C-alpha cells in the first residue's frame, strides 16, 4: 500500500533522462496527502546546472504521475 | 556569542577554493559541541565532483578551525 506508491515513485524517477538510479527516499502521508524528499544518482561529470535540470525533470514527472504527492525535494549526488 | 561561532563558520567555509557564498547554515549547541548542516553555492558549471570535492575541503576547513564542531554535512547548489 505505502509500499505501492513508493514503488511507483522511484519508477516515475527512473525514467527521467540522467537518473542514475534512487538513492534515498522518505516519503510521509500528511493526511491523504504524501510529502517526500528524493536523493538521485546523476553522471559526477554532469555540471551542477545539469543535475539540477534533472531534479526538476525528475520534480515534474513525479508530481505529474503520483496525483496525491503534494510536496517533493529533489536532490542529487554523484553516482559511478 | 552563538552568532560569534556562526560567523567564524561562514568565514571559514568562504575561503575554501570554489566557494561562491554560504547560503544556508543550521548550528545547534548539543551539549558543547557543534552540530552543523551547510549549504554552499558553486559554480554551476562546475562537474558534480567537482561540487563534491569543494563540499569535502569546505567540511575538513571548517572541522579544523572551529574545534567544537562535531558533526558538519556540506551540500552544495549553483550559484551566479
Ligand atoms: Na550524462
Ligand atoms: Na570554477
Amino acid at each position: 500500500h505505502m509500499e505501492a506508491v513508493q514503488n511507483r515513485i522511484v519508477e516515475a524517477a527512473e525514467r527521467v533522462p540522467g537518473v542514475r538510479g534512487v538513492i534515498h527516499l522518505r516519503a510521509r502521508y500528511v493526511g491523504q496527502d504524501i510529502w517526500a524528499a528524493m536523493i538521485i544518482g546523476v553522471d559526477p561529470e554532469n555540471t551542477v546546472e545539469q543535475a539540477h535540470e534533472i531534479c526538476e525533470a525528475v520534480q515534474a514527472a513525479v508530481c505529474g504521475k503520483i496525483r496525491r504527492i503534494e510536496s517533493l525535494h529533489v536532490s542529487a549526488e554523484a553516482r559511478e
